[PDB]
């Protein structure tokens, strides 16, 4: 029976199509009475400036508003990354108060940020038809900080997966190039923001889904300390797994905006909203801090091969950092295998993915998906029978699935106090060498559609921090060269299985498109993260000032 | 097989009487050096005034020390409360860093605060002779901000209890009467300081095991929320427990020795030892704030009745609120049977008690906890049958038995997820009738020895706010008079079941003990809750020196 699935289907379809309809009429009447605006001065202009512009009224929060609601629903044709029109904002636009941080600001929202007479789908039909009835807190710290948000941008079905397709409003494209995935689970973000039409974003990222879709989509993305920023309302599909925490953070054009974003919400209306989040101001000295760092860092964490692109980009950024005065350091966090396979992929699954599957009952699974579903699905025996025999020639594929079987409770605490352990090792690592700051490659260019959720390994480079819970931000540094592509044909990995072979044949055919590195701080320390990421930012990007 | 256990009693047992003798010697080879020091007058003296007199010079490190061990070895005679002398802390006397916030302060442990070349037993055998190879973080801190630890106290076999005996050390009295518990888990440091012995103290608390020990002895205590102090290097016996986090926080015999204690561990020592604590410093500002506040209330939870000593000190207090111009707003967190029965007790015991029970093989079973361990032993069809059996007659204990079986990974995530939306129930309850601090009754008087282990109910009061993890302090508001003691003997309970009963019995004969209020502000609101504090211990304790 799948009559429920293709009713959800052509219901969610009718009002993303209304809604688009809505945006056009919007754009039409505001253009009609404004011929004379100079829309692309307005849109190329970075969001400091914007803002600035805003404040002084230079710029009309009108103006502003309909010329990006107009940008982004040009970009959605070839994307299809804009699933709803928030449909209070323009009421909102009128009352977004004056003195606020981001006055004036329109803002997209990663679909799973609840919006009030709003689904939050996540791609699944159980969700069509369940409009949100309030504002999720930080859609609440936006309003009150004057902010915008205008659009619900797309994401894969459920969220848990770095490609951007579902069977409600289909698949997004990388607005770079259309046979390649935006990223994701925040892919509408990074593909509505990459093509310009949103200046400012939030995504969300349990193993790089705000990280994922900004290195695809040659944007910036921060992934906060889980705890950071508040979690109170935002849509999920599986609730109260604590060992791997969901971040929430912003996705924008450069680190200056990721900043001033930051700030906005680390506000006593977020500390007061959500007292659970600790209310630890945006500390403006140490972001503005031009004192030489000590940079740990890694070409590859030998788990998944980077791709030429990646490395160069890597060594390249490790190369203008010496060349500025920092001390760049070798560093590897200690017993990734472990950390990936079993303390992650554990955390993730240690119900054996039966709560996560009560979402697809009666459901399409997209084929963005891969056999994730199918693989959940099978008994416990049956993973470990299967992990046996995979286990010579492919010990990376039967680890995955031995640690995707279900356990008691006394065995979930056995693998919470070994992610506090670890994370603790980590950090006495990172201590021993002193550092402050720590550069790593970031999975890069984008794979084609419908191969993230057939590399499954290619998480390691982000997935890393959620299991440390470190924050962790990505910034475009370079795009990849014909010779940067020519060189895969000679990409092997370390393990030649499946998920190697995958990202071999993903990763080609990508001359032209962007490609990162990360930036990763201790908990909490936000804020040098940052510092960090706008020191990279401008040694590898001068022009983004 | 029990000669494993008898070996580490007979060996922790040299260790604690060749301690006390080395204090002993010290003591008096330096009281024989300074005969016309007075001791009286620094014993008296409140720790701001003390960590001031230090600062100026005016006292030496020496003198503060060695008088402090003097009355800590007097004291323990009658209380049984220190465990270990902490071999190391003349040598950190003499390097006590002088610019530091508590320059010259001694400072007692409760026991699970590792320290260097010493075990962490709490109680348990299979701890003993087992040294701890480094300080824990907030020893490191309390060091590096001039403070001198100098003592382990005792605590219960394993600390899930808040009475205070195991096998090694034995039993902890309490100071103000013998055939009283010092409450706990952190009872040693309840009975040290509520003696005079210690003018501050670090304890922990996971269902009201700071605040037991702070309330049975007459002083104060704050159960910060979790993360906003570093457990990096304490000793516990579960390890991944998350749902109901555990809590370090100080003790001492005022209020502002609790700000202050705070203060100082919320440094950039502590934010860098340990990264995963939130570098939240210790705001004043809101600490000595004295605007008007909105106090939240409730005489009773009714789940556990109050004895009549604690509810007149809620009423007393709550009216010197009003009095003051405070407003007293009538508040009780919903759902509270099921915060202790199914989110407290399912958090704490979600694995039926098997990592919990691992710490007893071999072991000796305190008389002090009960029957905790027969029952955590039983197999979960056993607690099951039981539970629906008791069901009817005696739902409460029903619950508990039911809620303390094994589960699967997957109902561990739906309890999760349960605290948390419970946690923002309150929050919204809270909200909604715009309190700023919720003031609540707190367990007392001390309840007679090995008897907390047979009332497990009387946790209602303390526990809730470890399953919600809000800060909660707990201030002395009056002792309890022949009237309340006389009133005992109507006391029935709201459930007529052996908690009940055994509690109207352990809190007879109590005359003269003391009796506290508990207060609590929201998460991260530590310096509202203190300020709050403050206030109590200002208007019904008014001749509490400065
Ligand atoms: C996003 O970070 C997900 C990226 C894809 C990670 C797949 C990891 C994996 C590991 C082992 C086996 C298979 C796959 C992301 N952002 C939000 C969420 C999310 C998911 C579910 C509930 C709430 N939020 O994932
Ligand atoms: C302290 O808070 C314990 C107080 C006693 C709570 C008993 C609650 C209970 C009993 C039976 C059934 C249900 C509930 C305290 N402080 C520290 C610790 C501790 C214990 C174990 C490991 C680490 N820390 O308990
Ligand atoms: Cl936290």
């Amino acid at each position: 029976g799948r009559q429920k699935a293709r009713g959800a289907a052509t219901r969610a379809r009718q009002k993303q199509r209304a809604s688009l309809e809505t945006m056009d009429k919007a754009v039409q009447r505001f253009r009609l009475q404004n011929p004379d605006l100079d829309s692309e001065a307005l849109l190329t202009l970075p969001l400091l400036q914007l803002v600035q512009k805003l404040q002084s009224g230079e710029l009309s929060p009108e103006a502003v508003f309909f010329t990006y609601l107009g940008k982004a629903w040009e970009v959605n044709k070839g994307t299809n990354c804009v699933t709803s029109y928030l449909t209070d904002c323009e009421t909102q636009l009128s009352q977004a108060p004056r003195q606020g941080l981001l006055y004036g600001v329109p803002v997209s929202l990663k679909e799973c940020f609840s919006y009030k007479g709003h689904d939050s789908t996540l791609g699944l039909s159980l969700n069509e038809g369940m409009p949100s009835e309030s504002d999720c807190v930080v859609v609440q710290v936006l309003k009150l900080q004057g902010a915008v948000p205008f659009v619900h941008t797309n994401v894969p079905q459920s969220m848990f997966s770095y490609d951007c397709s579902n069977p409600l409003f289909g698949q997004t494209m990388n607005p770079w190039k259309s046979s390649k995935s935006p990223g994701g689970s925040s892919g509408g973000e990074g593909a509505l923001i990459g093509s310009g039409g949103s200046p400012l974003g939030l995504g969300t990222d349990i193993g790089g889904s705000i990280r994922f879709p900004s290195a695809f989509c040659g944007i910036c993305g921060l992934k906060p300390t889980g705890n950071r920023l508040s979690k109170s309302g935002l849509k999920g599909c599986v609730y109260g797994q604590t060992a791997v925490q969901l971040s929430l953070g912003p996705m924008a054009r450069d680190v200056e905006s990721l900043a001033l974003c930051l700030k906005a919400l680390l506000c006593e209306h977020l500390f007061t909203l959500d007292p659970t989040v600790p209310p630890l101001p945006f500390r403006e000295e140490v972001y503005r801090s031009s004192r030489p760092l000590r940079v740990g860092y890694y070409e590859t964490d030998n788990y998944t091969m980077p791709s030429p692109a990646m490395r160069r980009a890597l060594i390249e950024t490790k190369q203008r950092l010496e060349a500025a005065g920092h001390t760049l350091i070798p560093f590897l966090p200690n017993n990734i295998p472990y950390a990936l396979e079993v303390l992650s992929t554990g955390g993730l699954f240690s119900d054996g993915g039966r709560s996560f599957l009560q979402n697809f009952k009666g459901d399409f699974v997209d084929p963005c998906l891969g056999d994730l579903i199918l693989i959940l699905r099978l008994p416990s025996w049956f993973k470990r029978l299967l992990s046996l025999l995979l286990k010579p020639l492919f010990p990376r594929l039967a680890a995955f699935l031995n640690n995707m079987r279900p356990r008691s409770a006394e065995k979930l605490w056995k693998l919470q106090h070994e992610i506090e352990m670890y994370r603790q090792s980590v950090i006495a690592q990172w201590k021993a060498m002193n550092l402050d700051v720590l550069l790593t490659p970031m999975l890069g260019p984008a794979l084609d559609l419908n191969t993230p959720g057939r590399a499954t390994g290619a998480v390691s480079y982000t997935m890393l921090y959620n299991c440390l819970d470190f924050p962790a931000g990505v910034v475009p540094v370079t795009t990849v060269t014909a010779e940067d592509d020519a060189q895969m044909e000679l990409y092997k990995g370390y393990f030649g299985d499946i998920w190697d072979i995958i990202l071999k044949k993903a990763m080609k055919n990508s001359v032209g498109l962007p490609v990162a590195v990360q930036c990763v701080a201790l908990p909490w320390q936000e804020e040098l993260c940052l510092r960090f990421m706008r020191e990279v930012e401008q040694l590898m990007t001068p022009q983004k000032q």
